[PDB]
C-alpha cells in the first residue's frame, strides 16, 4: 500500500497548461526556502526549475509513465525524460 509522498520519490507533476511533466519530490536544504503547508518541493526534470504542488497533482512515475512518459515539444521535457530514467538523484545544480 501507498505511503505518503517523501523526499526522492518520482513523479510526473502535473501544472495549468503545461504537459505531465517528469519530476521528483525534493528535500529541503537547511537554511532553504519552506514550502506552503500541504505542499512539497518539486524539482522539474530538464528545466530545473521548482514549483510547489500538492499531491493531486503529483502522479507516481511507475504507475504512470506508460501514459505521460513519451516525448514532447516543450523546452526541456526529453532531456528531463532522460533524467528522471536514467539519474534521477543526481545534483542538478
Amino acid at each position: 500500500m501507498p505511503h505518503a509522498f517523501k523526499p526522492g520519490d518520482l513523479v510526473f507533476a502535473k501544472m495549468k497548461g503545461y504537459p505531465h511533466w517528469p519530476a521528483r519530490i525534493d528535500d529541503i536544504a537547511d537554511g532553504a526556502v519552506k514550502p506552503p503547508p500541504n505542499k512539497y518541493p518539486i524539482f522539474f526534470f530538464g528545466t530545473h526549475e521548482t514549483a510547489f504542488l500538492g499531491p493531486k497533482d503529483l502522479f507516481p512515475y511507475d504507475k504512470s509513465k506508460d501514459k505521460y512518459g513519451k516525448p514532447n515539444k516543450r523546452k526541456g521535457f526529453n532531456e528531463g525524460l532522460w533524467e528522471i530514467q536514467n539519474n534521477p538523484h543526481a545534483s542538478y545544480s
